[PDB]
Formats: C-alpha cells, sequence, structure tokens
RNA sequence: CGAAGCCUUCGCG
RNA sequence: CGAAGCCUUCGCG
RNA sequence: CGAAGCCUUCGCG
RNA sequence: CGAAGCCUUCGCG
C-alpha cells in the first residue's frame, strides 16, 4: 500500500485515498465541517473520513482544494503510521 | 474505561478526555482548526486529537465551548469503538 | 496533604 | 469491454 | 450544470 | 489580564 500511497500526494490526493478505502472495504467521505467568509472570498473546512478513522482538518479556497488537502492530510497520517 | 467515559459525556467531555488520554499515556491535543465571523459572532473550530488519533472537526461560539464539544465528539467516538 | 481538570461568578482592559 | 478519479480546456446558469 | 481532451486506477475478460 | 467559588479526577497518609 505504502509505495502507490507516496505516489499519489504528489499527483492525485483524492484519487489515493479513495484507492486506499476501496482497498480495505472502506467508504471514503469528505465532510464539509463549515463554510464561512463572504462569497467572493469564501473559506471551506473539510475533513476526511474512513470507515471509522477521522483525520486533520483543513482550511481551504475551494470546495476541490478542500477535498484536495483533506485527502493530502490524511495520506500524510496513513504513510507516518509506518 | 467506558463506564466513567459515559459519565463524562453530560457533565465535562474535556476532563473524560483527558482521563482517557492519561490511561493510556496519551498527550491530548486541541486544535484551533479555523476562526471565522465578525467580532461579536465568531465561529471556532476545533479538532481533539489523542496520541495519533484525530477526532470530529466541531463548530462553536467560544474556544472553551470548542474544546469542550471536540471533546464530546472524540467521546462519543471511543464510546462508539465498544 | 500534594496535584490536575472543568464550570461559575466578579472586577479590569 | 464496464466503471471510477485527477489534470486541463470550452460553454451554460 | 453541460461537454471534450488527457492521464491514473479499479472490475470483468 | 487579576481574583473568588464550586464540582470532578489522581496520587499520598
Amino acid at each position: 500500500a505504502i509505495g502507490e500511497l507516496v505516489r499519489y500526494l504528489n499527483t492525485n490526493p483524492v484519487g489515493g485515498l479513495l484507492e486506499y478505502a476501496r482497498s480495505h472495504g472502506f467508504a471514503a467521505e469528505f465532510k464539509l465541517v463549515d463554510q464561512s467568509g463572504p462569497p467572493h472570498e469564501p473559506k471551506f473546512v473539510y475533513q476526511a473520513k474512513v470507515g471509522g478513522r477521522w483525520f486533520p482538518a483543513v482550511c481551504a479556497h475551494s470546495k476541490k482544494q478542500g477535498k484536495q488537502e483533506a485527502a493530502d492530510a490524511a495520506l500524510r497520517v496513513l504513510i507516518g503510521e509506518n
């Protein structure tokens, strides 16, 4: 797992986390924790969840980048574990 | 653990998480993920972390209530574990 | 006795 | 052959 | 929201 | 920021 997981951090973190989620029979989730700010400069706060494990919450400027950074944080956490 | 952990959900989640963290030799952290909103109506976003495990991020109106809500979520998860 | 944590109140900014 | 996901681009509200 | 291109991965062969 | 009060937990006697 670790090998491909490292690869996914640079190119496409969301894809790597979904891959991890499939290969362990788990459904991945990206929770929109919070939305704030004016419409032209909003701030989104996202959190990745896999099965029963929750990951670092992140601030981002767009929903896409919210998911990307949430995935990225989850991936770094999982790589750290071993 | 589960017995006392249930009790702390009503009275003081922050204390219960501190008990859990001590009794498994873990350092607890309450991360201020985000602050937003106007000065008289701020919104804070907190996340509890115990050792290497991160917990649901929560919204609250004050820092203390932020920590308490994060702790409460972590406790509900840990009771869920068994 | 020695600590730690929470909540509450009061004053100040 | 059948899915899914990123990258970029274009158009619509 | 509607598409195209390109990449990666999954699944059945 | 400076105090006060409560409750809870832990160790010791």
